[PDB]
């Protein structure tokens, strides 16, 4: 045999791949990779062989790749026996060959031309594909990759990286077929003597053997399925808790009338240096997220302003009849109480209503944990909490991003951890993710660091019943590259920021899904 | 060829595993793994054959195992014609020849008979070990396990499961020898195609790709390395977490003189239903810690206490020159201020001395949590908290442990969810990890539940370079299976709780590792 694989860069949304004989976009990282993956090879003393169109070896500037072997598909140009490193084939056909001798030639690449491309997939030439996805569509194309034929699968998906807040992926999809069903779980498979064993031990013991209360999730609620070993993208910290409560959660009602399928104790992790945690299979409500944000960092808890701007999330737990229900209709329409942000600025403080002037009472936990934060940076207690045992009852509701930390790495970058309570993984975590991912970068901006890992651990992780159908349709999505946020400019006091500093570079998610929240 | 595989169950100190023709123990569980692994064959029309000393099949009752063949290896012994499930043999070789025909025998196990084990072992014809590893030491044997030969090494070790008290594990030695390295990464190895690119995208990008941040531990720090896809041990969790700073851990300075090497943001979960996570690697101080766990439940912070009862873990932080050295040199000798305790049964509360009487003052979250606990189960704010921004300044030492909540299963077991701000794994770990074990146990056995599982999610989990030998030492030792730990009598509140009502049953854990305090 001999391996034929393409290497390509597209549009993440149309599969843009050309302008005007240019490549649509300047990433140095993805031509050091096509550079790198074109170049792999096991035997020295072998090359590889680089299948390309005319037009692309133009493009190249007709001059050799290094190491490497050029081969150009064309009608007219000569087949000129000057150049070793370089060669010339009347048809895409005929040149593979490279497989039928030139043992010399260890791998073949199908590196470009759309029309080169397409006649690969076309005659089934390829065994693999190295796609790296760019994430911008709203610019001039006139040359594209075809779709991907059933044939193929995702087999790795890479994280979301930036360049010039150019995000892209890099994933690769190999051309399976055999095999029936296969286990999802990435343990089994090792060696059978294990796989037999933790199951025969799962038959004797039941729920007594705690992988037995932990099941991996089943291939029908396993996003995009065939990656099984390169769920490198950090979106699947969430698609995974999602269909692991999905096989796991237990059927449990709560004080709203909605029940959900709940499991305890879970985590997701998220790199922030290379792009913004803004899932894609969903398009996430980002602007709602942020004024709500600097709501709570302003120490607000007048309801009234969101909704003033637009912003209704706490409308439900703060309308008249929910007050009145939970023994607050004292309190005025949307006076939601000492909740986030008032214990943020306002730790301990008396609370009296929303009209009053706080400034100067309780502990003003962020102003100490950003001066904390840039005076002793490697410091071990840079916490901030909303968890007051004694204002609870004031609250509308208790808190439920709980209580947060956060680290200065060495090469200052600023991590956070949050723990959470209760999370409601079809409404709230979205959300959940992208605020406290804005909020570390705000806190880093102000203190002189960049944003560096944002990890959130779970209590009790549930789906609300009515979610379902919903979840269900949003797993069936393939991730795409996370989009790039920035600030559009260096605000002084962090309270300063503005909805019209942010900037969301490159998002381009699947269509919204709608969902109701339990009040 | 055919496989030749042996199953034993044997003490964990001496491998004791008869006693008068006897086992020393009666456990059903592993006596239906017995059943289980050696009637598991994938030929529907063949049988596996069991291979046993004399003796053994005395014990056995001498009548055949169904869907097997027993072959027993006697001098003696008639070759019955008569029973087809069982034959007789003059010398153990010449059974194996199972291999040599008998197409109708699928696999071979060697069932028995420490001269039977011994032989096939010296001989080697075993190809597989399934160990039973049963916790109870000292009882009278007379039969033992031969010490399993250099050319094995385990591949798999299950987490640790209770009958009428005795704890046990089941793991399983594979001969290998072939191959040279290796990678101890599980996720490698599946696909080259996976792995060459996330290698060659960790060359182009650095410390930028995340992962190239998470590096997989090396083999020299990994505990039991041969076992890859078989961690199941939980005390794993802790083990690799261990080994996992050491190989990503940044060094950096802190509030006392010695460094620490940390990563930020880790986890490890523990099963409580079949055992309690003592860890096994070290002996641990398992007295010391309940005697402050108690002292915390009393809501006490008079560190004399601790001294008294000789428990010195906060003499340290509790000394005049440390109160002097931050600011509290007006406070007594080891009135540690409102520590742990005095927030968990006064929360808020307006402190003096440890000798004035808080009794009514505060939040008794403690009291709460219980009550909140047995009275709505299925809430999703049993939440306990030690984080109070107005009382640090007053405290001889931040809460590490800062806060947890408590879940109720639907098949009424008792969770818990712990996060640790900042974590010595060397010192303070082993305690808590146990501390908040036992103050579970002791919330359920309170509140009607059993233990459930808790998990403990950590912000910077360092080791002080100081440990760094202690822990390689640690780290060198290969896990025994958990206790597990008892309440002799169900108390009426929870604060009756004295060390006589505990029972360790089972521990036996390797030499203590001496490791000195950061003050
Ligand atoms: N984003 C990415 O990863 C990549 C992008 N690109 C971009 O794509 C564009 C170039 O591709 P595209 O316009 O399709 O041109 P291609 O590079 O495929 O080249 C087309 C030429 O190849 C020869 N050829 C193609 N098919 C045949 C055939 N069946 N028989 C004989 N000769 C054949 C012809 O040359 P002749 O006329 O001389 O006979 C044809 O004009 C550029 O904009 C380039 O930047 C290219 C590679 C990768
Ligand atoms: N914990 C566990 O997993 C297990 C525990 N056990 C325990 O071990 C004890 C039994 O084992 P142990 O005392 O060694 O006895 P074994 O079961 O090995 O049986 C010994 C007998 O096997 C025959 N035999 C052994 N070697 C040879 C040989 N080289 N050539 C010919 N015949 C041979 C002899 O019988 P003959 O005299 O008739 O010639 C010998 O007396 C019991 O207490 C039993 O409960 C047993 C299996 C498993
Ligand atoms: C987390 C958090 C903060 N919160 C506050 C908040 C208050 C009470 C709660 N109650 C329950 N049961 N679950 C929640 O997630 C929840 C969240 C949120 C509340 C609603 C939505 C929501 O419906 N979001 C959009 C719809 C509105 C929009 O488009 O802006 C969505 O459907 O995704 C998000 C966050
Ligand atoms: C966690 C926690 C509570 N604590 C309180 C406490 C207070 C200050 C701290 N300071 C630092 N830097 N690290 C700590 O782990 C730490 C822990 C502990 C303190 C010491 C030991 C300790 O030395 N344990 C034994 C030795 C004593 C014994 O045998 O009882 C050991 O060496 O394992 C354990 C727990
Ligand atoms: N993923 C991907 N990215 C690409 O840029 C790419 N480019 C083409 C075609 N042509 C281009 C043109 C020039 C170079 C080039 O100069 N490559 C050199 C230098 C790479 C570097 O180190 O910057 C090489 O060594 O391959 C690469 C691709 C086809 N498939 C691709 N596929
Ligand atoms: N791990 C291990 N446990 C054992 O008990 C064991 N026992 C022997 C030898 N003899 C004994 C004697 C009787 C039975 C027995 O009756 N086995 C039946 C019933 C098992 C059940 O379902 O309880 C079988 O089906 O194998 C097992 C082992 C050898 N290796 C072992 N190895
Ligand atoms: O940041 C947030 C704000 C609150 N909620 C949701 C989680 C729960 O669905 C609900 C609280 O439920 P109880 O704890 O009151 O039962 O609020 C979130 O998930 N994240
Ligand atoms: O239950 C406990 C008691 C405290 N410590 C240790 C962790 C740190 O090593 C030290 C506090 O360090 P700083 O946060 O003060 O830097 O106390 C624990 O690990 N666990």
């Amino acid at each position: 045999e001999k391996n034929v694989s393409i290497v390509v860069a597209a549009s993440v949304l149309s599969s843009g791949i050309g302008i005007n004989g240019q490549l649509p976009w300047s990433i140095s990282e993805d031509l050091k990779f096509f550079s790198k993956i074109t170049n792999n090879k096991c035997d020295s003393n072998k090359k590889n062989a680089l299948i390309m169109g005319r037009k692309t070896w133009d493009s190249i500037g007709r001059r050799p790749l290094k190491n490497r072997i050029i081969v150009v598909i064309s009608s007219s140009l000569p087949q000129d026996e000057a150049d070793p490193n370089v060669v010339v084939f009347r048809n895409l056909e005929d040149s593979i060959e490279n497989l039928m001798n030139d043992d010399s030639i260890e791998n073949i690449f199908v590196c470009g031309g759309e029309s080169i491309y397409r006649d690969a997939l076309k005659d089934n030439f390829v065994d693999r594909i190295y796609l790296t996805r760019v994430a911008l569509e709203d610019i001039e194309f006139d040359t594209y990759f075809p779709e991907i034929p059933e044939t193929f699968l995702p087999v790795y998906m890479s994280q979301t990286f930036c360049t010039k807040n150019i995000s892209y992926d890099f994933m690769i999809f190999e051309k399976q077929e055999k095999k029936t069903l296969q286990n999802c779980d990435p343990a089994r498979g090792q060696l059978k003597s294990i796989d037999d064993t933790v199951d025969l031990l799962g038959e004797i013991f039941g729920i007594r053997k705690m992988g037995n209360r932990h099941k991996f999730p089943k291939e029908e609620i396993y996003n995009t399925p065939s990656i099984r070993f390169g769920r490198e993208h950090y979106e699947f910290q969430y698609l995974d808790l999602l269909s692991r409560v999905l096989e796991n959660g237990a059927y449990r009602e709560n004080r709203t009338g909605i029940s959900t399928y709940s499991i305890f104790g879970q985590m997701m992790r998220f790199d922030m240096r290379e792009s913004f945690p803004l899932l894609t299979t969903k398009k996430v409500a980002i602007r709602s997220i942020f004024e709500e944000l600097i709501w709570f960092i302003k120490g607000d808890t007048n309801g009234n302003h969101l909704i003033e701007k637009k912003v209704y999330i706490w409308s439900g737990n703060g309308s008249k009849e929910y007050l009145e229900r939970i023994g607050l209709g004292h309190r005025e329409e949307n006076d939601l109480g000492p909740i986030y942000g008032f214990q943020w600025r306002h730790y301990n403080g008396e609370y009296k209503t929303m009209h009053d002037d706080y400034t100067g009472v309780g502990v003003d936990q962020l102003a100490k944990l950003i001066e904390t934060l840039k005076n002793n940076p490697k410091d071990r207690r840079h916490i901030l909490t909303a968890w007051n045992p004694s204002a609870l009852s004031q609250m509308a509701l208790p808190p439920c991003h709980v209580l947060s930390q956060y680290y200065v790495t060495n090469d200052n970058c600023l991590s956070c951890n949050l723990y959470q309570r209760s999370c409601d993984l079809g409404l709230g975590s979205p959300f959940n993710i992208a605020s406290y991912a804005i909020l570390t970068m705000m806190l880093a901006q102000v203190c002189g660091y960049e944003p560096g890992e944002l990890a959130i651990f779970i209590g009790d992780a549930h789906i609300y019943e009515n979610h379902l159908t919903q979840l269900k349709e949003q797993l069936s999505r393939t991730p795409r590259p996370f989009p790039q946020l920035k600030f559009k400019r260096k605000v002084e006091n962090i309270e300063d920021f503005k909805w019209e500093d942010i900037e969301l570079i490159g998002y381009y998610p699947y269509p919204t899904i709608k969902m109701d929240m339990a009040v």
